[PDB]
């Protein structure tokens, strides 16, 4: 499923994603913007062999089980196919667990290189929420 920007963050807030750890909503849809263009089903392999799911893009050498990622855990205990549905309520229950790590939304790549210190309201501008 491919959300809308506006549906995401209805979606996000719903299931508390909302100043989750003090991260606005629009920081977690400006994620969710450059992690998988908002295409639930986004999957793309890292050098180190492991893999990315959903629109959160969480990883297989930490946080899900995809069976193919040598050395690595599941830390949010449930297979990385769970993270490609349309329901959101996997990668969102995920992304808490990531987020409180102790890096914050550091651990997101792109979230440091294109949302951090961004105007990430500029997300969530004009939505019904
Ligand atoms: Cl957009
Ligand atoms: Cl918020
Ligand atoms: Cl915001
Ligand atoms: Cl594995
Ligand atoms: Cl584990
Ligand atoms: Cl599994
Ligand atoms: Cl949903
Ligand atoms: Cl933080
Ligand atoms: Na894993």
């Amino acid at each position: 499923k491919v959300f809308g920007r506006c549906e995401l963050a209805a979606a996000m807030k719903r299931h508390g994603l909302d100043n989750y750890r003090g991260y606005s909503l629009g920081n977690w849809v400006c994620a969710a913007k450059f992690e998988s263009n908002f295409n639930t089903q986004a999957t793309n392999r890292n050098t180190d062999g492991s893999t990315d799911y959903g629109i959160l893009q969480i990883n297989s050498r930490w946080w899900c089980n995809d069976g193919r990622t040598p050395g690595s855990r599941n830390l949010c205990n449930i297979p990385c196919s769970a993270l490609l549905s349309s329901d959101i309520t996997a990668s969102v229950n995920c992304a808490k667990k990531i987020v409180s790590d102790g890096n914050g939304m550091n651990a997101w790549v792109a979230w440091r290189n294109r949302c951090k210190g961004t105007d990430v309201q500029a997300w969530i501008r004009g939505c019904r929420l």
